């Protein structure tokens, strides 16, 4: 099978927000609204705004999956390569065959789904703080999309959903992701590709 990636806001105005950190040759992690992709360097700090209208039932849960874009690959569980599974840099919670982590949150989970053996890690949703309008979840890809024997240059997209305590769906978002060396030269190249 292969998980939907409709985008679906649901009855809690559910969806995602990106920071705005430009293309500067340095950058680290830089979101496309035009491309709906993001460019992020390895194992670097990915930022990813949730935004609602309405605050959902405490014991909802925000849950991360990335899957191959391209229709003919989308069957295909999308794991780290040969080499990174096998690097020994798991922060003691996430599996090393995991290509998305979730940074600086105890509480996160990491799923193998025992039908489907896709990956996915998942984080309970917590409220904005006083003065904050939206919660921020921290995510880390840790594979290039150039990994040979792992993604082998094809690119993914990551879906993001909200659910309640049962894994019910309650919203959902994605975005296409480029995990690469320079994600500012490679956003402004696509960019201008595209204009
Ligand atoms: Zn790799």
């Amino acid at each position: 099978s292969v998980p939907s990636q409709k985008t679906y806001q649901g009855s809690y105005g559910f969806r995602l927000g990106f920071l705005h950190s430009g293309t500067a040759k340095s950058v680290t992690c830089t979101y496309s609204p035009a491309l709906n992709k993001l460019f992020c360097q390895l194992a670097k700090t990915c930022p990813a705004q949730l935004w609602v209208d309405s605050t959902p039932p405490p014991g909802t849960r925000v849950r991360a999956m990335a899957i191959y874009k391209q229709s003919q690959h989308m069957t295909e569980v999308v794991r780290r390569c040969p080499h990174h599974e096998r690097c020994s840099d798991s922060d003691g919670l996430a599996p090393p065959q995991h290509l998305i982590r979730v940074e600086g949150n105890l509480r996160a989970e990491y799923l193998d789904d025992r039908n489907t053996f896709r990956h996915s890690v998942v984080v309970p949703y917590e409220p904005p703080e006083v003065g904050s309008d939206c919660t921020t979840i921290h995510y880390n890809y840790m594979c290039y999309s150039s990994c040979m024997g792992g993604m082998n240059r094809r690119p993914i997209l990551t879906i993001i959903t909200l659910e309640d305590s049962s894994g019910n769906l309650l919203g959902r978002d994605s975005f296409e992701v480029r995990v690469c060396a320079c994600p500012g030269r490679d956003r402004r190249t696509e960019e201008e590709n595209l204009r």
